[PDB]
């Protein structure tokens, strides 16, 4: 194995080869929340900070609350678009923007193509995980090119914001 | 050149493969909970069951919620027929839903890790309901042999639970 990530008391091995700073981004075939065909194309000309959760029915275990501290970190960055994708269902996607709103965040569905999981390097294959992605963050400029990348090895861990942070300012005191 | 079809709304979807008919054994499937165990055939023992595809907990008015609300009402004249759901949502949504809207008893599972979906027959795979299961009943004994399978032409309909209430009579006679 080449990851892995702790659920509770178990310890899973996350699968794939998960994208790494200087990558391009790997292409994808997803769908959003109101059933639309989603690709890398539906977000152009935009820097973005893609985000895996388990699924926003989830709490602690990379779910809102992980949802509700990145979009707070975003505060700060508000050209970024933030594109979030788990296996739930277009339609409890649908239900979550309708129960909390998450203005401007678009909401990915695996479901059109599960393979996404093995190309983005998240796939969980063992119980009680089995089928979904496991958490990571990834920062990527206007060209789909890779800043930074993470994925949690633990579920009810945060991102490390602080060094995506430090990365924007050195490009922003840059230009 | 299609076998089956759904309509949802102005869409008008193929439904691919082989939906289980009347004497059929119920095909093997290997899914997951609402708490994320597995759930297999075998889960099911010593039971007749109701098995219900639905597009999803979190739909209304398109084979969602009030279809499966309107199936447990049906349910409540027939004490020994085990209601199972099965959806592509999550494990973590299904369970959210458990909570939400009063499902105590229902069994639900996911098919998060398309098999099922083609060896049951509700396999969907235009937009805008690619990879979704298409609506369906199938009414099985403790044997697993099917008495009475339904497959919704249209998003919106309910069920023939009159045909089903009729077979279900019949046998109680
Ligand atoms: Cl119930």
């Amino acid at each position: 194995e080449d990851f892995w990530v702790q659920y509770g008391d178990e310890m899973l091995p996350v699968i794939g080869d998960f994208p790494r700073k200087g990558d391009y981004l790997p292409s994808f075939m997803l769908v959003d929340d109101q059933k639309h065909d989603a690709a890398l194309e539906s977000f152009s000309h935009t820097p973005k900070l893609i985000v895996t959760l388990l699924s926003v029915d989830e709490d602690e275990h990379a779910g809102l609350l992980l949802l509700r501290e990145t979009r707070r970190f975003l505060d700060s960055w508000p050209h970024l678009k933030l594109i979030v994708i788990t296996v739930d269902s277009p339609s409890s996607l649908a239900r979550a923007r309708h129960e909390h709103g998450l203005p401007n965040i678009a909401l990915l569905s695996t479901l059109r193509g599960r393979d996404f999981h093995k190309r983005y390097g998240v796939l969980i294959t063992e119980y009680p995980l089995s089928g979904y992605t496991s958490p990571a963050i990834i920062l990527a400029d206007a060209a789909n090119v890779v800043h930074y990348s993470e994925r949690l090895a633990n579920t009810r861990d945060f991102f490390d914001f602080d060094a995506i942070e430090k990365l924007l300012q050195e490009g922003e005191q840059q230009a």
